């Protein structure tokens, strides 16, 4: 059974009590606040800015944080079908057809929108064709 929301789970790399900053506007972050309670937090979206500029969203628009401040257990995306059974991917949710995978690989969930999941590289698959699970 697939995780109904989210793309992964993040845990601060710092000690409990040590503030990790939250931001809005992930391409040019504006300080929004500070999280000091160290517990696992569900990740709802990713900003794929490349390297150190990657951010993860722990809620809504004012809950962006840098990936580098967390260890992240990404949700894993797997075909429902046997190896060799093609699964189409698109250039966005309900987007243009781009290609197919053969189901031999496991992917990390990079974003989920409108019943589609991005398996990375801007490749969006209908969620009906895959499982999205914590491990």
């Amino acid at each position: 059974v697939s995780e109904p929301e989210g793309i992964g789970v993040a845990l601060s790399i710092y000690p409990d009590g040590y503030g990790v900053n939250l931001y809005e506007r992930p391409s040019d972050p504006i300080y929004a606040g500070n999280i000091t309670k160290k517990i696992p937090y569900k990740v709802f979206a990713g900003y794929w800015g490349g390297g150190d500029k990657d951010m993860i969203c722990l809620g809504g628009e004012k809950q962006w944080a840098y990936n580098k401040h967390f260890t992240i257990d990404w949700y894993k995306v797997r075909s429902k079908y046997p190896v060799g059974w093609g699964v189409n991917f698109y250039d966005g949710p309900s987007g243009n057809f781009l290609g197919n995978i053969d189901g031999s690989e496991v992917y990390n969930a990079h974003n989920r929108v409108g019943g589609y999941v991005d398996i990375g590289g801007n490749r969006w698959i209908k969620e009906e064709h895959v499982t999205i699970t914590a491990k």
